[PDB]
């Protein structure tokens, strides 16, 4: 034979990490006193429907005062429907999210009434003891998830660019991920040291930037250029078994990499980003 160990590579690439069972929760939060709006009322009506094998709940808080307005207001709304309000105070693990650092500085948000500063937080304890998926309630779902795997067990959105950064960012809504999984942990444990030293910056407390940077040391291929890299490594391996110019490629018709064989070395990083053709994420923290 001739190229089989290089095909052999290709496949290797392409089934990496085997694709693991997501739970079937649908974890969003409401925290605070003020009422959820008629758009996400039915965002969330919505969001129920369109997956009756998911059990869909909205988290709220009894730990802040003037809760209960904003809570007999969301029973009225949901009353006669599959959400149902869960209190994180009255979780079965809420002594275990105690002993939790990151439970601190939610308490120490909370007080401060950032209540959005502090979802960011909750939406990963969630994922950490129950798994499944989070997600919020200004996120539109398209279609119904179905059985969801992910490779190492995540699912994300595609990345978007904030018009002045200079690094792409993978939203922290929605989230697929196993129970107790890596990139949640190492999620919370980049949130903990930015609130130990004081970051005043929101964008790096536990925000999309925090969420990405935790995604990449986990999983470093999630890094477009990283990925891009590995792609024109490939296509100087391929030439070196073909026994051709060790250069790379001026135009496209000079590519000795296949289209499908890109496909099979990007098919685990496209996977994880599969969660895109099932919802399309709100704007309605952009707004305030
Ligand atoms: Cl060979």
């Amino acid at each position: 034979g001739s190229m089989q160990y290089f095909a052999q590579i290709v496949n290797r690439e392409e089934n990496k990490w085997p694709s693991e069972p997501i739970n079937k929760y649908i974890h969003m939060i409401w925290i605070g006193p003020k009422n959820i709006s008629d758009k996400n009322i039915r965002l969330s009506l919505q969001t129920a429907q369109k997956n009756p094998d998911y059990s869909t709940t909205i988290i709220y808080d009894s730990g802040i005062s003037g809760y209960e307005a904003a809570r007999n207001f969301m029973s009225e709304k949901f009353k006669a429907s599959k959400i149902t309000l869960v209190d994180i105070r009255n979780k079965g693990y809420f002594h275990q999210l105690q002993q939790e650092p990151s439970f601190t500085y939610y308490e120490e948000v909370i007080r401060n009434k950032k209540f959005a500063q502090a979802s960011d937080i909750l939406r990963l304890l969630v994922l950490k003891y129950e798994g499944g998926i989070y997600k919020d309630i200004d996120d539109i779902q398209i279609k119904g998830f179905g059985s969801l795997a992910f490779p190492k067990g995540i699912g994300v959105m595609r990345e978007y660019v904030p018009e002045a950064g200079k690094s792409a960012a993978f939203p922290n809504s929605p989230i697929a991920a196993t129970k107790n999984n890596p990139v949640v942990n190492k999620t919370l444990e980049l949130a903990v040291e930015n609130y130990r030293h004081g970051e005043k910056n929101v964008l790096k407390l536990a925000g999309p930037d925090v969420f990405t940077k935790a995604l990449y040391q986990e999983i470093p291929g999630m890094c477009s250029q990283v990925l891009g890299t590995q792609l024109e490594q490939f296509e100087l391996a391929k030439r070196q078994a073909l026994k051709m110019p060790l250069e790379k490629p001026k135009s496209f018709i000079d590519e000795q990499l296949t289209l499908q064989e890109k496909a099979k070395i990007s098919r685990p990083y496209k996977a994880i980003r599969g969660l895109s053709e099932y919802v399309c994420n709100g704007a309605d923290h952009s707004w305030a």
